[PDB]
């Protein structure tokens, strides 16, 4: 309900980060339409997305990975990021904005990576990861692609015995709805097992903290483009929904468990599910 009118709005970073804390006067708003007046909320911005990251990867060891998926990866920052950080790592990302792949393959090349990361416009849920992979990534992505059964399938034919998968999506705390037993029983049926879980639901809603967002957002609807009119009120039934604990906004790792039995799986990815840390208890 709530979760599916956030996807439809959103068809360096096309994710936005953990506030530990409201932080007096910084804008999300302003920050994202106008950062030619780069305020410190630009780097603050910068900061608690990087921050979002350190938390997603909190158990990954690259030093120990070969091959890298991401299956929706946007302008590129990810892959491009780790391979310029890694680089024995093998990274291929899939995206199905033709736009978003040409850039993602342009800025590819500028930082000299076009050896080791591959980018095709492709559909995770119809068109098979071009390999075995060790790390699989989807950033708010997997919240958006109607054929999750497909794109499980996917992933758990392209992860090697053991592999990791990293996400940052959402719950639905009350057709697919997002419910910790409908996510369950994709991992399950698919040899995966949730090893934990940081709601950062708090964090992200401070993000999105801002008291005067009613005149704010006038102001820039007035330099207007009526589709991303919807689109951020999409972004602030979002903030109450968070606030009010209606969803969660979760930092799932998961690991390919391919000897386990299946029923074994989703018994105990359901105990993992009751236990998410709360970022605040995090450390
Ligand atoms: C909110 S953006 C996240 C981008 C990137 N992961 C990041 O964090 O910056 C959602 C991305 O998923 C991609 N996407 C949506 N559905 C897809 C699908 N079925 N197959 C492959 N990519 C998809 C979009 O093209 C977009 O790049």
């Amino acid at each position: 309900g709530i979760i599916a009118s956030f996807y439809d709005s959103l068809v360096h970073f096309l994710t936005w980060g953990v506030f530990q804390e409201i932080v007096p006067g910084f804008s999300w708003i302003r920050t994202v339409f106008r950062p030619s007046e780069r305020p410190e909320g630009r780097e603050r911005l910068a900061v608690a997305q990087r921050e979002l990251r350190r938390v997603l990867f909190r158990a990954v060891d690259l030093s120990a990975i070969k091959n890298v998926m991401d299956f929706g990866c946007g302008h590129g920052s990810d892959l491009i990021i780790l391979g310029e950080q890694n680089e024995h790592l093998k990274l291929d990302g899939y995206t199905i904005s033709g736009k978003q792949a040409e850039v993602c393959k342009q800025r590819v090349r500028t930082r000299g990576l076009q050896n080791r990361i591959r980018i095709f416009q492709r559909d995770s849920a119809k068109d098979d990861f071009p390999g075995m992979y060790d790390l699989v990534l989807g950033f708010e992505v997997a919240g958006l692609i109607p054929d999750k059964d497909a794109l499980f399938s996917n992933i758990d034919r392209h992860l090697t015995n053991g592999g990791l998968l990293i996400m940052a999506d959402f719950v639905a705390n009350t057709t697919f709805s997002s419910t910790r037993e409908q996510w369950n029983k994709l991992f399950s049926s698919n040899h995966l097992r949730l090893v934990d879980a940081v709601d950062v639901s708090n964090e992200v809603a401070n993000c999105l903290h801002n008291p005067d967002y009613a005149a704010q957002f006038e102001a820039l609807c007035k330099e207007l483009d009526e589709v991303t009119q919807r689109s951020f009120g999409s972004y602030e039934n979002v903030y109450k929904a968070l606030r009010g604990g209606l969803i969660s906004y979760v930092l799932f790792h998961v690991q390919k468990d391919r000897f386990s039995r299946s029923d074994e799986l989703f018994h105990l990815n359901a105990k993992q599910f009751e236990q998410l840390t709360p970022y605040a208890e995090f450390a």
